[PDB]
């Protein structure tokens, strides 16, 4: 038993809710919140900006130190950093950005990072401003992640569409 509330069950291990991931993280304070990162950990917009804004920019300060030491992530890759005021840990995962020309085939590699954590609060990787088809991203999630994933879909209309179209 855990602390997540009002999620629809999609599969044995995947749950979904129409929720702001920031508000969800503040309420639940999960062990792991997933950030929809880029390889530079430049948290300008979307989930990264909203999460970063909610940390008062501490996520970006930590991230710049991480990049200065380690260099950029790989598309499909991840790193674990602090969750600050939102979670124990933040798993920064780089899904391919279709709007930057990145290969959508790397989405499965991105979701494999979630398997290193027993429970995660996560967004829909490569969807929204990443340019991928969110229906596809949910299918790859369900077909790749074996650990317990709580998907927070921000967009109301998109949440309804994902549930109604889910096989
Ligand atoms: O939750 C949503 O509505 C769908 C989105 C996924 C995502 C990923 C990165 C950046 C923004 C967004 S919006």
């Amino acid at each position: 038993v855990n602390s997540f509330s009002g999620y629809l069950k999609l599969t044995d291990n995947v749950y979904i809710k129409n929720a702001d991931i920031v508000e969800e993280a503040k309420k639940v304070k999960p062990t792991v919140v997933v950030n929809a990162a880029n390889v530079y950990l430049k948290h300008g917009g979307g989930v990264a900006g909203a999460l970063n804004k909610a940390t008062n920019n501490a996520m970006q300060v930590e991230s710049d130190d991480y990049i200065a030491t380690n260099g950029p992530l790989k598309v499909g890759g991840s790193c674990v950093l602090s969750g600050h005021n939102l979670a124990k840990h933040c798993l920064h995962v780089v899904g391919p950005n279709v709007n930057k020309g990145e290969d959508i085939q790397l989405l499965k590699s991105a979701y494999e990072n979630f398997n290193q954590h027993e429970v995660l609060l996560a967004p829909l990787l490569s969807a929204g401003i990443f340019g991928a088809d969110p229906i596809h991203s949910l299918r790859v999630c369900v077909d790749t992640v074996r650990t317990n994933v709580y998907l927070a879909v921000f967009d109301k209309n998109l949440y309804d569409k994902l549930v109604s179209s889910f096989l």
